C-alpha cells in the first residue's frame, strides 16, 4: 500500500466516529484505492469505515443518459458495500454544506476523498475545508501512478510524458489487496424525482421518440468487468489495426465505466499485460489507457484554464491569431451543430451516433471536434461548442480526457506543428477526402 498515493489537504484534530470516505470519482467497491486506505485508516486506528456520496445540484446540466447510468451503478455499489458491512449514505445538495454537516452530525474521525483535477471538484474542496476540523486526506484512485508523482509540471507532448510514466510502473503497477469488511457497525426515489426534472429537456427526434438508446452499455461494476473480458478475448488482437476504423466495433467500450470509476484502469492494465495477443495491438492499447488517459489528468491538474484558449501552446495561439478573422467557408450556430444540420454528411453521422448511442467513435471524435473549429467565428467559440456538446451527450463526458481531447483537436495540445492552412492555421487538419482513404465512410452514414 504505497503511501505516495495519499496526499494531505488539511491537518486537524483526529475525530472520534467513523472514518468517512467521500466518494466522488471512483464509484466502485473493488480495486478502489480510496476505499482501501480508508479501511487501512479504519484498520490501524480501530474505527468503522463509511462511504458518503453527494448527489450534487449540477446534474440538470447533463441529460438523463448520464444520470440514470450513474444511479444504476450506485444501486449495485451500495449492495456490494452492504455485503462488506460498509454502510453507504447518499446526500442531496451541494457538498460544501452536505459534507460539513455530515461530519459534525456523525462525529467523523478522518475525511478521505478520491482525486479529480476538475475545477468543479476543487470548488467543492475549498468549501469543505473551511467547514471541517477533522483531518482531510485525498488519494489518486483513478491513475496507475499518482498524478502529482508522474510529473509535477505540464507535459507538452506524449513523447516526453511516456518515458516518465513508463519508469514508474514497477513502483506502482501492483495488485489490489482484498477489501477487509468492517468488524461491526432510497436510490429509486431520487432517480424518480430526478429524471422528472430532466424529462422536458430530453433529446428527441421529430415526432415524439427519444433519441438515446440505452441498451448499448449496461451500467454497473459487474457489467464493466464483462466488457473488459469481452474486449480481451475478442477485440484485443485486432485493436492495433482496427483502432481507427469507425465501421467496426473493435474498441474496448470502457470509457463510460472508466469515467464514472466503475472499473479501475489499473485492473485493465493488469489483465491486458498478462494477456497474450499481438504486440503492436497491445502496445497501442496500453498507450491509450496509460499515456493519453493519464496525461489528461496532468493537463487539467497543472493548467487551471484547461477549458480555455489560454492553455493552448504558444505556437498554436499565435497561428490561430493570425488566422482569426479569415473568411470561414461555413458558420453554424450551436443549435444547427446540436441537431446535426451541417453540409458534411460525415460530421452529421458522427453527431447521430453521439445523439443515439452516447459514445461516438474515437477516430471520428477527432474529425468531429476539429470541424467545429472550421465552422466557428472564433477559436474560443469553437472550444465552447465542443465542450457543450461533449459534456451533454457523451456518457464519458465531463472528464479530464474530454477536455484534453478537445484541446488536442482545437488548440493542438500534446500535438505538433503541421502545414499552414487558412482558418485552421497550423493545427492538424482532417479532410473528408482523407477519411475516405482510411475507412469506408459510406457505411458509417448509412448506419447513422
Ligand atoms: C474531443 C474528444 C472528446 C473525448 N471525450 C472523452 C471523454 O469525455 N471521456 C473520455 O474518457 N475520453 C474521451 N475522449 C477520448 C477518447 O476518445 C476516448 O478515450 C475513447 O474514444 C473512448 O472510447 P474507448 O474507451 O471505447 O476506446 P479505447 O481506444 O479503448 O480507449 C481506451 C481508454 O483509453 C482512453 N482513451 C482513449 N483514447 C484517448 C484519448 N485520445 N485521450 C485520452 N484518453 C483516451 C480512454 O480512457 C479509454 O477508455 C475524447 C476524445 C476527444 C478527442
Ligand atoms: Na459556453
Amino acid at each position: 500500500m504505497n503511501p505516495k498515493r495519499i496526499r494531505a489537504l488539511k491537518s486537524g484534530k483526529q475525530g472520534d466516529g467513523p472514518v468517512v470516505y467521500w466518494m466522488s470519482r471512483d464509484q466502485r467497491a473493488e480495486d478502489n484505492w480510496a476505499l482501501l486506505f480508508s479501511r487501512a485508516i479504519a484498520k490501524e486506528a480501530n474505527v468503522p469505515v463509511v462511504v458518503v456520496f453527494c448527489l450534487t445540484d449540477e446534474f440538470l446540466e447533463a441529460g438523463i443518459r448520464q444520470y440514470e447510468f450513474m444511479l444504476k451503478g450506485l444501486q449495485e455499489l451500495e449492495v456490494s458495500l452492504s455485503r462488506k458491512k460498509i454502510p453507504s449514505f447518499f446526500l442531496r445538495g451541494d457538498p460544501g454544506e452536505k459534507i460539513s454537516r455530515f461530519v459534525k452530525d456523525y462525529n467523523a474521525g478522518t475525511l478521505v476523498t478520491d482525486f479529480s483535477p476538475l475545477r468543479i471538484k476543487n470548488q467543492w474542496i475549498e468549501k469543505v475545508i473551511s467547514g471541517i476540523s477533522i483531518p482531510f486526506f485525498e488519494v489518486d484512485a483513478h491513475n496507475v501512478v499518482p498524478c502529482w508523482e508522474a510529473s509535477q509540471k505540464h507535459e507538452y507532448a506524449a513523447h516526453t510524458f511516456r518515458p516518465k510514466l513508463y519508469a514508474l510502473l514497477p513502483e506502482f503497477l501492483e495488485e489490489f489487496p482484498e477489501l477487509e469488511p468492517n468488524s461491526v457497525t432510497t436510490l429509486s426515489d431520487v432517480l424518480e424525482t430526478g429524471v422528472k426534472a430532466l424529462l422536458p429537456e430530453r433529446a428527441l427526434l421529430k415526432n415524439k421518440d427519444p433519441l438515446f438508446e440505452p441498451w448499448h452499455f449496461e451500467p454497473g461494476e459487474k457489467a464493466a468487468k464483462k466488457v473488459m473480458e469481452s474486449f480481451i478475448a475478442d477485440r484485443l488482437d485486432s485493436y492495433g489495426a482496427l483502432r481507427n476504423d469507425p465501421t467496426k466495433n473493435m474498441l474496448s467500450n470502457l470509457s463510460p465505466y472508466l469515467h464514472f470509476g466503475q472499473i479501475s484502469s489499473q485492473r485493465v492494465v493488469l489483465e491486458v499485460e498478462k494477456a497474450e495477443s499481438n504486440p503492436g495491438s497491445k502496445k497501442a492499447f496500453l498507450d491509450e489507457i496509460l499515456i493519453w488517459k493519464e496525461i489528461s489528468d496532468n493537463f487539467c491538474y497543472y493548467n487551471p484554464g484547461y477549458d480555455g484558449f489560454e492553455s493552448f501552446p504558444s505556437w498554436a495561439k499565435e497561428s490561430l491569431n493570425a488566422h482569426r478573422n479569415d473568411v470561414r467557408s461555413h458558420i453554424y450556430t450551436l443549435e444547427e451543430f446540436e441537431a446535426g444540420k451541417t453540409h458534411d454528411p460525415l460530421w452529421n453521422a458522427s453527431q447521430m451516433e453521439l445523439l443515439s448511442t452516447g459514445k461516438m467513435h474515437g477516430y471520428t471524435r477527432m474529425y468531429w471536434a476539429k470541424k467545429i473549429l472550421e465552422w466557428s467565428e472564433s477559436p474560443e467559440k469553437a472550444l465552447e461548442i465542443a465542450i457543450c456538446l461533449n459534456d451533454r451527450y457523451e456518457l464519458d463526458g465531463r472528464d479530464p480526457n474530454g477536455y484534453a481531447g478537445i484541446a488536442w483537436s482545437i488548440g493542438g495540445v500534446h500535438d505538433r506543428a503541421w502545414g499552414e492552412r487558412e482558418v485552421t492555421g497550423k493545427i492538424r487538419y482532417m479532410s473528408y477526402e482523407g477519411c475516405k482513404r482510411k475507412f469506408d465512410v459510406k457505411l458509417y452514414i448509412e448506419k447513422y
